[PDB]
Protein backbone atom coordinates (compact mmCIF):
# COMPACT_ATOMS: atom_id res chain seq x y z
CA UNK A 1 0.00 0.00 0.00
CA UNK A 2 2.68 2.52 1.03
CA UNK A 3 4.34 1.98 -2.38
CA UNK A 4 1.21 2.52 -4.55
CA UNK A 5 -0.08 5.86 -5.84
CA UNK A 6 -3.69 6.75 -5.03
CA UNK A 7 -5.94 6.10 -8.02
CA UNK A 8 -6.70 9.77 -8.73
CA UNK A 9 -3.14 11.02 -8.16
CA UNK A 10 -1.67 12.80 -11.22
CA UNK A 11 1.92 12.16 -12.36
CA UNK A 12 3.84 14.13 -14.97
CA UNK A 13 6.69 16.53 -15.73
CA UNK A 14 7.33 20.27 -15.79
CA UNK A 15 9.05 23.06 -17.75
CA UNK A 16 9.03 26.89 -17.89
CA UNK A 17 8.83 29.16 -20.93
CA UNK A 18 12.14 31.03 -20.89
CA UNK A 19 13.98 27.84 -20.00
CA UNK A 20 12.76 25.91 -23.06
CA UNK A 21 11.09 27.97 -25.79
CA UNK A 22 13.68 30.02 -27.58
CA UNK A 23 12.20 32.15 -30.38
CA UNK A 24 12.83 35.10 -28.06
CA UNK A 25 11.96 37.76 -30.65
CA UNK A 26 10.03 35.70 -33.19
CA UNK A 27 6.63 36.58 -34.59
CA UNK A 28 5.92 39.63 -32.49
CA UNK A 29 7.12 38.45 -29.06
CA UNK A 30 8.26 41.39 -26.94
CA UNK A 31 11.35 41.49 -24.73
CA UNK A 32 11.34 40.25 -21.16
CA UNK A 33 13.70 40.74 -18.24
CA UNK A 34 15.58 37.51 -19.03
CA UNK A 35 16.18 38.64 -22.62
CA UNK A 36 17.57 41.79 -21.03
CA UNK A 37 19.73 40.00 -18.47
CA UNK A 38 21.25 37.48 -20.83
CA UNK A 39 21.87 40.06 -23.57
CA UNK A 40 23.17 42.93 -21.46
CA UNK A 41 24.79 41.01 -18.61
CA UNK A 42 26.30 37.76 -19.91
CA UNK A 43 28.83 38.12 -17.09
CA UNK A 44 26.02 37.12 -14.71
CA UNK A 45 25.46 33.75 -16.44
CA UNK A 46 27.66 30.66 -16.69
CA UNK A 47 29.20 30.55 -20.17
CA UNK A 48 27.38 33.79 -21.08
CA UNK A 49 24.50 31.51 -22.02
CA UNK A 50 21.16 32.83 -23.23
CA UNK A 51 17.67 31.48 -23.74
CA UNK A 52 17.60 32.77 -27.32
CA UNK A 53 17.12 29.20 -28.58
CA UNK A 54 17.21 26.95 -25.48
CA UNK A 55 15.32 23.72 -26.34
CA UNK A 56 13.60 25.48 -29.24
CA UNK A 57 10.23 24.36 -27.86
CA UNK A 58 8.53 27.24 -29.67
CA UNK A 59 9.23 25.24 -32.85
CA UNK A 60 9.56 21.77 -31.32
CA UNK A 61 6.49 21.58 -29.07
CA UNK A 62 5.26 18.46 -30.87
CA UNK A 63 8.52 16.73 -29.91
CA UNK A 64 7.88 17.70 -26.27
CA UNK A 65 4.45 16.12 -26.47
CA UNK A 66 5.98 13.00 -28.05
CA UNK A 67 8.36 12.49 -25.12
CA UNK A 68 5.57 13.22 -22.62
CA UNK A 69 3.52 10.50 -24.28
CA UNK A 70 6.49 8.09 -24.19
CA UNK A 71 6.95 8.89 -20.51
CA UNK A 72 3.26 8.28 -19.83
CA UNK A 73 2.73 11.67 -18.24
CA UNK A 74 -0.85 12.39 -17.16
CA UNK A 75 -0.11 16.12 -16.71
CA UNK A 76 2.34 18.54 -18.30
CA UNK A 77 3.11 21.65 -16.28
CA UNK A 78 4.41 24.46 -18.51
CA UNK A 79 4.39 28.24 -18.33
CA UNK A 80 3.16 30.97 -20.62
CA UNK A 81 5.48 33.75 -21.71
CA UNK A 82 3.75 37.02 -20.82
CA UNK A 83 5.60 39.00 -23.51
CA UNK A 84 4.81 36.38 -26.18
CA UNK A 85 1.08 36.99 -25.55
CA UNK A 86 1.13 40.70 -24.56
CA UNK A 87 4.31 42.08 -26.16
CA UNK A 88 3.88 45.48 -24.50
CA UNK A 89 3.00 43.96 -21.12
CA UNK A 90 -0.23 45.92 -20.94
CA UNK A 91 -3.29 44.33 -22.56
CA UNK A 92 -3.65 46.79 -25.44
CA UNK A 93 -2.00 44.43 -27.94
CA UNK A 94 -2.57 40.68 -28.01
CA UNK A 95 -0.11 38.79 -30.19
CA UNK A 96 -2.12 36.27 -32.20
CA UNK A 97 1.05 34.25 -32.83
CA UNK A 98 1.41 33.68 -29.12
CA UNK A 99 -2.24 32.76 -28.72
CA UNK A 100 -1.84 30.30 -31.61
CA UNK A 101 1.32 28.79 -30.15
CA UNK A 102 -0.16 27.98 -26.76
CA UNK A 103 -3.39 26.75 -28.34
CA UNK A 104 -1.30 24.47 -30.56
CA UNK A 105 0.52 23.07 -27.54
CA UNK A 106 -2.67 22.64 -25.50
CA UNK A 107 -4.47 20.95 -28.40
CA UNK A 108 -1.52 18.65 -29.08
CA UNK A 109 -1.41 17.65 -25.39
CA UNK A 110 -5.14 16.91 -25.25
CA UNK A 111 -5.01 14.93 -28.51
CA UNK A 112 -2.39 12.75 -26.82
CA UNK A 113 -4.33 12.33 -23.56
CA UNK A 114 -2.14 14.66 -21.50
CA UNK A 115 -3.67 17.33 -19.26
CA UNK A 116 -2.20 20.87 -19.40
CA UNK A 117 -1.27 22.61 -16.14
CA UNK A 118 -0.39 26.23 -16.80
CA UNK A 119 1.84 28.55 -14.81
CA UNK A 120 0.95 32.14 -15.72
CA UNK A 121 4.14 33.72 -14.37
CA UNK A 122 7.46 31.85 -14.27
CA UNK A 123 9.85 34.81 -14.01
CA UNK A 124 9.74 36.31 -17.52
CA UNK A 125 8.27 39.76 -16.85
CA UNK A 126 7.89 42.02 -19.93
CA UNK A 127 10.63 44.62 -19.93
CA UNK A 128 8.05 47.39 -20.41
CA UNK A 129 6.64 46.52 -16.97
CA UNK A 130 10.07 46.24 -15.33
CA UNK A 131 10.69 49.76 -16.61
CA UNK A 132 7.92 50.98 -14.26
CA UNK A 133 9.88 49.32 -11.42
CA UNK A 134 8.59 45.79 -11.87
CA UNK A 135 7.27 43.81 -8.95
CA UNK A 136 7.98 46.43 -6.24
CA UNK A 137 5.45 48.67 -8.03
CA UNK A 138 1.92 47.70 -6.95
CA UNK A 139 0.48 48.82 -10.31
CA UNK A 140 1.62 45.41 -11.58
CA UNK A 141 -1.21 43.70 -9.64
CA UNK A 142 -3.84 45.13 -12.02
CA UNK A 143 -1.59 44.43 -15.01
CA UNK A 144 -1.35 40.82 -13.81
CA UNK A 145 -5.14 40.58 -13.56
CA UNK A 146 -5.45 41.80 -17.15
CA UNK A 147 -2.86 39.28 -18.34
CA UNK A 148 -4.72 36.48 -16.55
CA UNK A 149 -7.98 37.53 -18.19
CA UNK A 150 -6.42 37.06 -21.62
CA UNK A 151 -5.20 33.61 -20.55
CA UNK A 152 -8.54 32.49 -19.10
CA UNK A 153 -10.48 33.82 -22.08
CA UNK A 154 -8.27 32.14 -24.68
CA UNK A 155 -7.23 28.90 -22.99
CA UNK A 156 -9.57 28.24 -20.06
CA UNK A 157 -12.04 26.20 -22.05
CA UNK A 158 -9.30 23.52 -22.22
CA UNK A 159 -7.09 24.30 -19.21
CA UNK A 160 -8.45 23.32 -15.79
CA UNK A 161 -5.27 23.61 -13.67
CA UNK A 162 -3.67 27.01 -13.21
CA UNK A 163 -0.81 28.37 -11.13
CA UNK A 164 -0.71 32.17 -10.86
CA UNK A 165 2.97 32.42 -9.86
CA UNK A 166 6.01 30.19 -9.60
CA UNK A 167 8.44 30.68 -6.72
CA UNK A 168 7.92 34.31 -5.75
CA UNK A 169 10.32 33.54 -2.87
CA UNK A 170 12.95 33.08 -5.57
CA UNK A 171 12.00 35.80 -8.03
CA UNK A 172 11.62 38.44 -5.33
CA UNK A 173 15.38 37.94 -4.88
CA UNK A 174 15.83 39.58 -8.28
CA UNK A 175 15.29 42.78 -6.27
CA UNK A 176 17.92 41.83 -3.67
CA UNK A 177 21.18 41.66 -5.67
CA UNK A 178 22.85 43.67 -8.46
CA UNK A 179 24.29 40.49 -10.05
CA UNK A 180 21.56 37.91 -9.50
CA UNK A 181 18.17 36.83 -10.84
CA UNK A 182 16.53 39.24 -13.29
CA UNK A 183 16.05 42.17 -13.04
CA UNK A 184 19.25 42.18 -10.94
CA UNK A 185 18.39 45.11 -8.68
CA UNK A 186 20.13 45.64 -5.37
CA UNK A 187 17.34 46.53 -2.89
CA UNK A 188 17.65 43.72 -0.32
CA UNK A 189 15.32 43.90 2.65
CA UNK A 190 13.24 46.62 0.96
CA UNK A 191 12.45 45.98 -2.70
CA UNK A 192 12.14 42.24 -2.35
CA UNK A 193 9.46 42.71 0.31
CA UNK A 194 7.65 45.18 -1.96
CA UNK A 195 7.81 42.62 -4.77
CA UNK A 196 6.28 39.95 -2.51
CA UNK A 197 3.50 42.34 -1.54
CA UNK A 198 2.58 43.04 -5.14
CA UNK A 199 2.69 39.37 -6.04
CA UNK A 200 0.30 38.47 -3.22
CA UNK A 201 -2.09 41.22 -4.34
CA UNK A 202 -1.77 40.06 -7.95
CA UNK A 203 -2.45 36.44 -7.06
CA UNK A 204 -5.56 37.46 -5.15
CA UNK A 205 -6.86 39.59 -8.03
CA UNK A 206 -6.35 36.69 -10.43
CA UNK A 207 -8.21 34.26 -8.17
CA UNK A 208 -11.13 36.66 -7.73
CA UNK A 209 -11.14 37.27 -11.50
CA UNK A 210 -11.49 33.54 -12.08
CA UNK A 211 -14.37 33.39 -9.58
CA UNK A 212 -16.14 36.38 -11.17
CA UNK A 213 -15.55 35.94 -14.90
CA UNK A 214 -14.69 32.27 -15.61
CA UNK A 215 -15.17 29.58 -12.97
CA UNK A 216 -18.87 28.87 -13.53
CA UNK A 217 -18.20 28.17 -17.21
CA UNK A 218 -14.75 26.60 -17.05
CA UNK A 219 -14.80 24.60 -13.81
CA UNK A 220 -11.05 24.62 -13.18
CA UNK A 221 -8.78 25.16 -10.21
CA UNK A 222 -6.38 27.99 -9.43
CA UNK A 223 -3.36 27.65 -7.14
CA UNK A 224 0.14 29.05 -6.72
CA UNK A 225 3.56 27.30 -6.68
CA UNK A 226 5.64 28.02 -3.60
CA UNK A 227 9.14 26.68 -3.02
CA UNK A 228 10.32 25.70 0.42
CA UNK A 229 13.33 23.89 1.86
CA UNK A 230 13.01 21.75 4.95
CA UNK A 231 14.92 23.34 7.85
CA UNK A 232 16.14 20.76 10.33
CA UNK A 233 17.21 21.89 13.81
CA UNK A 234 21.00 21.68 14.06
CA UNK A 235 20.53 20.36 17.60
CA UNK A 236 17.33 19.27 19.38
CA UNK A 237 17.17 22.43 21.49
CA UNK A 238 14.06 24.57 21.80
CA UNK A 239 16.18 27.51 20.54
CA UNK A 240 17.17 25.72 17.34
CA UNK A 241 13.58 24.57 16.84
CA UNK A 242 12.49 28.22 17.10
CA UNK A 243 14.97 29.17 14.38
CA UNK A 244 13.57 26.52 12.06
CA UNK A 245 10.02 27.77 12.61
CA UNK A 246 11.32 31.25 11.77
CA UNK A 247 12.71 29.77 8.55
CA UNK A 248 9.39 28.20 7.57
CA UNK A 249 7.52 31.44 8.24
CA UNK A 250 10.05 33.68 6.44
CA UNK A 251 10.19 31.45 3.34
CA UNK A 252 6.87 29.60 2.95
CA UNK A 253 4.71 31.59 5.41
CA UNK A 254 5.57 34.91 3.73
CA UNK A 255 3.27 33.81 0.87
CA UNK A 256 1.20 31.01 2.38
CA UNK A 257 0.04 32.70 5.59
CA UNK A 258 -1.79 35.49 3.70
CA UNK A 259 -3.47 33.04 1.34
CA UNK A 260 -3.90 29.63 3.00
CA UNK A 261 -4.77 30.42 6.62
CA UNK A 262 -8.13 31.45 8.06
CA UNK A 263 -6.50 34.50 9.64
CA UNK A 264 -4.60 35.73 6.62
CA UNK A 265 -1.99 38.48 6.74
CA UNK A 266 1.74 37.89 6.99
CA UNK A 267 2.97 35.61 9.81
CA UNK A 268 3.26 37.48 13.10
CA UNK A 269 6.97 36.61 13.41
CA UNK A 270 7.64 38.19 10.01
CA UNK A 271 5.80 41.40 10.90
CA UNK A 272 7.34 41.60 14.36
CA UNK A 273 10.97 40.83 13.49
CA UNK A 274 11.02 43.27 10.56
CA UNK A 275 9.30 45.99 12.59
CA UNK A 276 11.82 45.65 15.43
CA UNK A 277 14.81 45.55 13.09
CA UNK A 278 13.56 48.55 11.13
CA UNK A 279 13.08 50.58 14.31
CA UNK A 280 16.49 49.61 15.62
CA UNK A 281 18.12 50.82 12.41
CA UNK A 282 16.37 54.16 12.54
CA UNK A 283 13.66 53.83 9.88
CA UNK A 284 10.48 55.77 10.61
CA UNK A 285 8.50 53.02 8.87
CA UNK A 286 8.89 49.27 8.91
CA UNK A 287 10.54 47.85 5.82
CA UNK A 288 7.70 45.29 5.63
CA UNK A 289 4.65 46.60 3.73
CA UNK A 290 1.26 46.31 5.42
CA UNK A 291 -2.10 44.92 4.38
CA UNK A 292 -5.25 46.71 5.50
CA UNK A 293 -7.96 44.58 7.13
CA UNK A 294 -9.97 44.74 3.92
CA UNK A 295 -6.95 43.49 1.95
CA UNK A 296 -6.35 40.69 4.46
CA UNK A 297 -9.92 39.49 3.93
CA UNK A 298 -9.66 39.82 0.13
CA UNK A 299 -6.44 37.79 -0.03
CA UNK A 300 -7.19 35.00 2.43
CA UNK A 301 -8.90 32.00 0.89
CA UNK A 302 -7.74 32.66 -2.68
CA UNK A 303 -6.83 29.06 -3.45
CA UNK A 304 -8.12 25.78 -4.79
CA UNK A 305 -4.87 23.92 -3.99
CA UNK A 306 -1.29 24.59 -2.89
CA UNK A 307 1.55 23.99 -5.36
CA UNK A 308 4.86 23.04 -3.74
CA UNK A 309 8.34 23.00 -5.23
CA UNK A 310 10.56 20.84 -3.04
CA UNK A 311 14.25 20.11 -3.58
CA UNK A 312 16.36 20.06 -0.44
CA UNK A 313 16.95 20.76 3.22
CA UNK A 314 19.09 23.03 5.39
CA UNK A 315 20.16 22.90 9.01
CA UNK A 316 19.00 25.80 11.17
CA UNK A 317 20.37 27.08 14.44
CA UNK A 318 19.49 29.94 16.72
CA UNK A 319 21.08 33.26 15.81
CA UNK A 320 21.15 36.01 13.23
CA UNK A 321 23.41 36.48 10.24
CA UNK A 322 23.43 38.18 6.87
CA UNK A 323 23.62 41.77 5.73
CA UNK A 324 21.56 44.62 7.15
CA UNK A 325 18.96 44.94 5.69
CA UNK A 326 18.00 41.58 4.21
CA UNK A 327 15.31 38.93 4.44
CA UNK A 328 17.86 36.37 5.61
CA UNK A 329 19.06 38.62 8.44
CA UNK A 330 15.47 39.46 9.39
CA UNK A 331 14.58 35.75 9.51
CA UNK A 332 16.64 34.99 12.63
CA UNK A 333 18.20 31.67 11.69
CA UNK A 334 21.75 30.57 10.86
CA UNK A 335 21.61 28.17 7.93
CA UNK A 336 24.10 25.46 6.99
CA UNK A 337 24.20 22.12 5.17
CA UNK A 338 25.38 18.79 6.59
CA UNK A 339 28.60 17.61 4.95
CA UNK A 340 27.28 14.04 4.98
CA UNK A 341 24.34 14.74 2.67
CA UNK A 342 24.83 13.57 -0.92
CA UNK A 343 25.63 16.33 -3.38
CA UNK A 344 24.34 17.35 -6.79
CA UNK A 345 25.72 19.63 -9.53
CA UNK A 346 24.09 22.60 -7.75
CA UNK A 347 25.74 24.12 -4.67
CA UNK A 348 22.40 24.71 -2.98
CA UNK A 349 20.91 21.27 -3.64
CA UNK A 350 21.74 18.35 -1.32
CA UNK A 351 19.86 15.06 -1.27
CA UNK A 352 17.76 14.92 1.92
CA UNK A 353 14.67 12.88 1.04
CA UNK A 354 13.27 12.60 4.58
CA UNK A 355 13.08 16.39 4.55
CA UNK A 356 10.32 16.14 1.97
CA UNK A 357 8.15 14.13 4.37
CA UNK A 358 8.92 16.56 7.21
CA UNK A 359 7.95 19.52 5.04
CA UNK A 360 4.71 17.91 3.90
CA UNK A 361 3.77 17.34 7.54
CA UNK A 362 4.66 20.93 8.46
CA UNK A 363 2.36 22.16 5.66
CA UNK A 364 -0.44 19.78 6.69
CA UNK A 365 -0.34 21.08 10.25
CA UNK A 366 0.06 24.79 9.44
CA UNK A 367 -2.53 25.06 6.66
CA UNK A 368 -5.08 22.41 7.71
CA UNK A 369 -4.14 19.79 5.14
CA UNK A 370 -4.75 21.68 1.89
CA UNK A 371 -4.67 19.70 -1.35
CA UNK A 372 -1.00 19.81 -2.32
CA UNK A 373 0.27 19.39 -5.88
CA UNK A 374 4.05 18.88 -6.06
CA UNK A 375 4.78 21.14 -9.01
CA UNK A 376 8.56 20.56 -8.97
CA UNK A 377 11.05 18.06 -7.55
CA UNK A 378 14.32 17.05 -9.24
CA UNK A 379 18.07 16.75 -9.26
CA UNK A 380 21.07 18.13 -11.12
CA UNK A 381 24.13 16.56 -12.66
CA UNK A 382 26.62 17.81 -15.25
CA UNK A 383 25.58 15.40 -18.01
CA UNK A 384 25.18 11.73 -18.84
CA UNK A 385 22.40 9.29 -19.64
CA UNK A 386 23.18 6.76 -16.93
CA UNK A 387 21.90 9.13 -14.30
CA UNK A 388 21.94 6.92 -11.22
CA UNK A 389 21.98 9.91 -8.86
CA UNK A 390 18.81 11.25 -10.43
CA UNK A 391 17.14 7.83 -10.36
CA UNK A 392 17.95 7.54 -6.63
CA UNK A 393 16.76 11.07 -5.99
CA UNK A 394 13.38 10.40 -7.61
CA UNK A 395 12.77 6.99 -6.09
CA UNK A 396 13.65 8.19 -2.58
CA UNK A 397 11.58 11.39 -2.82
CA UNK A 398 8.58 9.53 -4.23
CA UNK A 399 8.85 6.95 -1.42
CA UNK A 400 8.91 9.74 1.17
CA UNK A 401 5.92 11.45 -0.46
CA UNK A 402 4.01 8.16 -0.46
CA UNK A 403 4.72 7.76 3.26
CA UNK A 404 3.39 11.28 3.80
CA UNK A 405 0.21 10.31 1.92
CA UNK A 406 -0.41 6.85 3.33
CA UNK A 407 1.16 6.96 6.78
CA UNK A 408 0.69 10.64 7.63
CA UNK A 409 -2.58 11.50 5.85
CA UNK A 410 -1.20 14.40 3.80
CA UNK A 411 -3.52 15.26 0.89
CA UNK A 412 -0.98 15.22 -1.93
CA UNK A 413 -2.88 15.17 -5.25
CA UNK A 414 -0.20 15.26 -7.94
CA UNK A 415 3.49 15.42 -8.81
CA UNK A 416 5.35 16.85 -11.80
CA UNK A 417 9.08 16.12 -12.06
CA UNK A 418 11.44 19.03 -12.75
CA UNK A 419 12.28 18.80 -15.63
CA UNK A 420 10.99 17.04 -18.70
CA UNK A 421 14.27 17.95 -20.42
CA UNK A 422 17.60 19.65 -19.84
CA UNK A 423 17.03 23.36 -20.29
CA UNK A 424 18.38 26.86 -19.58
CA UNK A 425 19.01 26.80 -15.81
CA UNK A 426 18.88 30.56 -15.29
CA UNK A 427 22.22 31.97 -14.05
CA UNK A 428 23.76 28.51 -14.41
CA UNK A 429 23.13 28.49 -18.17
CA UNK A 430 23.28 25.02 -19.69
CA UNK A 431 25.91 23.85 -17.19
CA UNK A 432 23.53 22.17 -14.73
CA UNK A 433 21.27 19.46 -16.07
CA UNK A 434 17.88 18.79 -14.47
CA UNK A 435 16.20 16.86 -17.27
CA UNK A 436 14.93 13.33 -17.38
CA UNK A 437 15.53 13.70 -21.15
CA UNK A 438 18.92 14.93 -22.35
CA UNK A 439 19.16 17.64 -24.99
CA UNK A 440 22.15 18.30 -27.23
CA UNK A 441 22.53 22.08 -27.20
CA UNK A 442 25.19 21.92 -29.92
CA UNK A 443 22.78 20.22 -32.34
CA UNK A 444 20.44 22.72 -34.05
CA UNK A 445 17.69 20.05 -34.06
CA UNK A 446 17.83 19.86 -30.23
CA UNK A 447 17.07 16.13 -30.04
CA UNK A 448 15.55 14.91 -26.76
CA UNK A 449 16.82 11.50 -25.64
CA UNK A 450 15.73 9.52 -22.58
CA UNK A 451 18.03 9.13 -19.59
CA UNK A 452 17.72 6.18 -17.22
CA UNK A 453 15.60 8.41 -14.97
CA UNK A 454 13.06 8.85 -17.81
CA UNK A 455 12.84 5.07 -18.11
CA UNK A 456 12.41 4.56 -14.37
CA UNK A 457 9.79 7.33 -14.16
CA UNK A 458 7.94 5.78 -17.10
CA UNK A 459 7.95 2.47 -15.21
CA UNK A 460 6.61 4.20 -12.09
CA UNK A 461 3.92 6.00 -14.11
CA UNK A 462 2.89 2.82 -15.92
CA UNK A 463 2.79 0.53 -12.88
CA UNK A 464 1.58 3.25 -10.45
CA UNK A 465 3.98 1.91 -7.82
CA UNK A 466 7.57 2.12 -6.68
CA UNK A 467 9.34 -0.92 -8.21
CA UNK A 468 10.50 -3.53 -5.71
CA UNK A 469 14.20 -3.00 -6.48
CA UNK A 470 13.97 0.56 -5.12
CA UNK A 471 12.13 -0.32 -1.91
CA UNK A 472 13.84 -0.34 1.50
NA1 LIG B 1 -7.83 38.24 -26.25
Amino acid sequence: TVYTFPDEFKLGAATASYQIEGAWDENGKGPNIWDTLTHEHPDYVVDGATGDIADDSYHLYKEDVKILKELGAQVYRFSISWARVLPEGHDNIVNQDGIDYYNNLINELLANGIEPMVTMYHWDLPQALQDLGGWPNLVLAKYSENYARVLFKNFGDRVKLWLTFNEPLTFMDGYASEIGMAPSINTPGIGDYLAAHTVIHAHARIYHLYDQEFRAEQGGKVGISLNINWCEPATNSAEDRASCENYQQFNLGLYAHPIFTEEGDYPAVLKDRVSRNSADEGYTDSRLPQFTAEEVEYIRGTHDFLGINFYTALLGKSGVEGYEPSRYRDSGVILTQDAAWPISASSWLKVVPWGFRKELNWIKNEYNNPPVFITENGFSDYGGLNDTGRVHYYTEHLKEMLKAIHEDGVNVIGYTAWSLMDNFEWLRGYSEKFGIYAVDFEDPARPRIPKESAKVLAEIMNTRKIPERFRD
